[PDB]
């Protein structure tokens, strides 16, 4: 048989037209993605199915007689740093993942969330006034991508002088080539060095971020969160910070911009903006493909999944299947978005949701209503993906203000 390569550009150029090819062939279909075979689930009520099963583990740190597995997300990392990339919530299975999340949804609420908006509107509004109401500029350096980085480096008490350096180094972990795994090993090196200084200065010198909250933050039958869990949580925390939301922001601004009668729905009716950001998740969802670990065989739809497999839940492929949402390729602000897959299902539900949400329409609506003119500097076709299956995203996207 031939067996699909997630490496190659048909998961990487017009992917969505794969996904569709693999998914109407077999839903549950083994491949093969840096040199290893695993099992990507394109169907939705497969990936939903695989997601509420938790014979599928999400732990990596897990040793099982005679099996030694190396999942993609943690390419080319050490050991020991990938223990301080797996020591958390999304790296953890029941029991210890409802702990972990149980204290952290103490203080990571969304009263706090809701709190920061107003500086939200704010920093939005001052990157804008920045950025000129003439020109072409790269609305995602100048716009998208810094405005999540303040967000969340306020959150966690991270300083001016502290991001930047982080930010090239959590771009290089987003890409999972063989050819760099040396360099995404010393970029996660270096994020782990940062994360253990940042959380030995914030228990040095408190103060009323997240970090200093999670640091106390303790339950009568839960205990508290461990150095490593501490360290782990902080980590992931300001990773997701300073890639997720910018993502968003991109292909939202991208996708507005190539659908004129979308865009112009939002304009008339500010009321829509919140489902419009929810259609652009499920259009391209940015964490396109999730890990589990078949701890056990597991059989999803049809197929048995022989044990200690990897499987790749496809939430992008998920979100693009007609039996959940019909005429799936329409980009449509109106549509019934519920369902979709793009920020989890079961327990490890995204709970950045509500900051994601926040940023995602205050941006675009700013951007948006401060620039009646706003226009793609590029030809549509033109424009570049990341090669990234871990978080889809635009990392250069010109556009003209004032024309
Ligand atoms: C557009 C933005 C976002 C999207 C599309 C997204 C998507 C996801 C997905 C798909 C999962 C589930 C992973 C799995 O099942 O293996 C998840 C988990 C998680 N996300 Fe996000 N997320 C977003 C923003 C954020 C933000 C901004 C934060 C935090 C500051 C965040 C923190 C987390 C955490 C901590 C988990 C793990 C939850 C658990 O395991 O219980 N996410 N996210
Ligand atoms: C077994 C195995 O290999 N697994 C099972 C566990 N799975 C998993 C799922 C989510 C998870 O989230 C951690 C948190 C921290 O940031 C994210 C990504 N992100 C962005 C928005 N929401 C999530 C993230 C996650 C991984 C990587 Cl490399 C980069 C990033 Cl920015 O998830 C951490 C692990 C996938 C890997």
């Amino acid at each position: 048989a031939t067996v699909p390569d997630l490496e190659s550009d048909s998961f990487h150029v017009d992917w969505y037209s794969t996904y569709a090819e693999l998914r109407e062939t077999a839903p549950v279909t083994p491949v093969r993605f840096l040199g290893q075979d695993a099992w990507l689930v394109t169907g939705y009520d497969e990936a939903k199915a695989a997601l509420s099963d938790l014979r599928l583990s999400s732990d990596p740190k897990k040793k099982y007689p005679g099996v030694e597995v190396e999942f993609p997300a943690y390419l080319g990392f050490p050991e020991d740093v990938r223990n301080y990339f797996a020591t958390n919530m999304g790296t953890s299975d029941p029991p210890t993942h409802t702990r972990l999340r149980k204290l952290v949804s103490q203080e990571f609420t969304v009263r706090r969330v809701e709190a920061m908006r107003p500086r939200v509107e704010q920093i939005t509004a001052e990157l804008l006034d920045e950025v000129g109401d003439s020109g072409v500029v790269d609305i995602v350096d100048r716009f998208a991508h810094p405005l999540p980085i303040k967000v969340i480096c306020e959150l966690l008490g991270v300083d001016e002088a502290a991001r930047g350096a982080f930010g090239r180094w959590s771009s290089e972990i987003l890409v999972m080539d063989p050819e760099r795994a040396e360099q995404r090993g010393q970029a996660a090196r270096e994020v782990v060095n940062f994360i253990l200084d940042l959380v030995e200065r914030r228990r040095t010198e408190p103060g009323d971020d997240l970090l200093s909250a999670l640091i106390s933050v303790q339950d009568d039958d839960d205990g508290r969160l461990s150095a490593d869990e501490l360290t782990s949580i902080a980590l992931v925390l300001l990773l997701a910070g300073f890639e997720a939301s910018v993502s968003l922001i991109g292909i939202g601004t991208y996708l507005l911009l190539t659908h004129p009668d979308q865009l112009a729905l939002v304009r008339a009716d500010p009321s829509a903006l919140p489902n419009a950001v929810e259609e652009i998740l499920r259009y391209i969802a940015p964490p396109e493909t999730t890990t589990r670990f078949a701890a056990e065989e597991v059989e999803i739809g049809g197929v048995a999944i022989p044990q200690y497999s990897t499987v790749l839940v496809a939430n992008g492929a998920a979100n693009r299947d007609p039996s959940q949402f019909p005429d799936p390729h329409r980009f449509d602000v109106t549509r019934d978005t519920r369902g979709h897959l793009s920020f989890g299902q079961g327990i490890h539900f995204c709970m950045g949701r509500p900051l994601a949400k926040l940023e995602g329409e205050v941006a675009l609506r700013a951007l948006f209503g401060r620039f009646p003119a706003l226009s793609l500097g590029i030809d549509a076709d033109d424009v570049v993906w990341r090669r990234s299956l871990l978080l889809r995203g635009i990392d250069h996207l010109p556009v003209r203000l004032d024309g």
